[PDB]
């Protein structure tokens, strides 16, 4: 059992997404973006409390158990739906997901990871493959372009909040992820910054980081958070994610510069978790009253096009049947 | 007095550049490019042995004294030419240069720094302003674009070797500087990589760095070098550049991973210095035999255009007078 005061809104959006209506209907979403090796999957590991594999969208559904506190997991992709038993079984199951989902560049097909735990927020996130600028190894030359196209698909929509992951040890102005966010959101009204790797910041440089997190260099309405996740040695030693939280807490409390950020409510995964639930709820709340008319408008313009060209047909009869299903599912809200 | 076996070639190119002929005549060059805060000016500080200020092209002319060993410096920009007395006087003089040269974005006007010292290589470099992707602060929104245009002006030319500065603590595939190099040089035949900040690499991650420097991730004909320059605390303590070399030496000799790179001749500023002189000489050598005909071809096509439109006139009579001066100066070679 969950908090039935937060779940209905989150579950509603998840159900609409799972209907395959997002091609024609923008749905409230938090898209996670970052340059390759910015620590994006680390943040997800910390938020979900589970290890993820060493590309295509990943829908992460986190559900906070208020009740009996039995860890449950589930992975869905295509026709597969597989119940996970242990938390350390998860990495294995996504590895498998990522296998079936990728035959030969980037895939637009969704893998959905659902986790019910005492230690997870009530939160849905869409994680998007890391941005590269140079093509390395045996991957195609247009892989960067394709990654960008997949990212734009989400982030160009007004209904998407961009969650930008940036390492503290790189200049904020050089981030491609943030650059893309500024492109679609010049005012910086639907972008949140997560800084990582605060332990790797050059000594004498920490004040620059503080300036960023305090919203003084590149301004974001919704602000910034700073986090410390497992370093490579800690991953190499298979350090538990529970201990990683404990270590993060100690790191910020003892930090000569970052303690201020902690006291200002701008540090640690637990505080990030709460901030992301608030942001998600506020953002779904914004779309709630409009959904019924947007569905109606779009069902109207697709019926127009149906009449124009046909009256490819059976494909448009499948789009409309999905939109009808969206209207029905919305009519059930909040139950 | 200098080694008159290396100076004639380097001085020849410098004299042609100073004639203002590079608009119509590609000249052998090493352009230094990097993302903002990649440690680019640090590398230049180490190579030149002098401190540089905290934007427009900077032509760095380094001349190794074989003779009496009296440190000499000179800064030229527009009509100014100012003789520098001390090595620590330099930062001040470029600050002044950068003032006169920038009235209100990026300037294409050249500031030329000439240094004659026992401790400098025989080397000319064109340093280009750092790349940004996000516009911060009170700077114009198209500043990134303008920086890129200035960089492309140099690096699109076959006669330009791109010297790409990349920090070891960022994923090689995410570098915009390297991305631009790959764009104009897909084969990777006229690009050199300099990795910086090897001390800031995450523990358990050093092997990735080694892989890069050994030319195994993104392949460059001319290869990679790795260097350690002053960190911010050391700059804050005004650590001498002589001691910085000593420290770099000790750092690589004692490093559990990077010692191999040192023994493979791929580390330290002194080894970089020698590699850059070789590369410059080889590259000027490549253009030497062609220069006379290229000048003639271009003097021919500008006389064609002179005839076409005119026969704006006095501007083309000034381009041709510069090309005539280039042909004369070449006719003096090697004296
Ligand atoms: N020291 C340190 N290392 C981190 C931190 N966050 C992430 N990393 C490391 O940075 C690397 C890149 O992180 P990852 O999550 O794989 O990046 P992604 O490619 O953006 O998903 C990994 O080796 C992590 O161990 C941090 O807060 N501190
Ligand atoms: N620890 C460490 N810091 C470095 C190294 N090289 C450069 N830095 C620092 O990184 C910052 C950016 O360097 P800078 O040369 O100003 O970058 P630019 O903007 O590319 O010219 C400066 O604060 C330097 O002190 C290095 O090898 N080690």
């Amino acid at each position: 059992q969950y908090e039935e005061k937060v779940r209905p809104c989150i579950d509603l959006i998840d159900s609409l997404r799972a209907l395959g209506v997002e091609q024609d209907l923008a749905l409230p979403a938090i898209a996670v973006i970052g340059d390759q090796s910015s620590g994006k999957s680390s943040v997800l590991e910390a938020l979900s409390g589970v290890a993820l594999p060493r590309r295509c969208p990943l829908v992460l559904k986190l559900k906070k158990l208020v009740n009996e506190d039995k860890w449950r997991g589930k992975v869905s992709y295509q026709d597969y739906e597989i119940e996970i038993s242990d938390a350390s079984e998860v990495e294995k199951e996504i590895n498998k997901a990522q296998n079936a989902i990728a035959g030969e560049g980037i895939s637009h097909e969704l893998i959905t990871l659902e986790i019910s735990s005492r230690d997870v927020p009530d939160l849905t996130l869409i994680d998007l493959p890391g941005i590269t600028r140079v093509a390395v190894g045996n991957q195609p030359a247009d892989i960067g372009y394709k990654i960008k196209t997949l990212i734009k698909k989400y982030i160009q929509r007004q209904e998407t909040i961009s969650l930008v992951v940036v390492p503290s040890n790189v200049d904020i102005a050089t981030t491609e992820a943030l650059s893309m966010a500024q492109e679609v959101d010049p005012e910086g009204d639907r972008t949140i910054g997560i800084l990582t790797k605060p332990d790797l910041v050059d000594k004498g440089t920490e004040d620059k980081v503080v300036d960023v997190v305090r919203n003084l260099v590149f301004h974001l309405k919704k602000g910034y958070m700073i986090v410390k996740c497992r370093g490579q040695q800690e991953i190499q030693d298979q350090l538990s994610l529970s201990e990683a939280l404990q270590r993060e807490k100690i790191f910020f409390e003892n930090h000569p510069y970052f303690r201020d950020l902690l006291e200002e409510g701008k540090a640690t995964v637990p505080s990030l978790a709460e901030k992301l639930t608030s942001e998600l709820i506020t953002h779904i709340s914004k779309s709630l009253p409009l959904l019924e008319n947007q569905i109606k408008e779009t069902h109207q313009r697709i019926t127009e096009e149906l009449q124009k060209y046909g009256v490819k047909r059976k494909f448009l009869k499948e789009r409309l049947a999905r939109l009808t299903q969206a209207r029905r599912r919305l009519a059930q809200f909040p139950g």
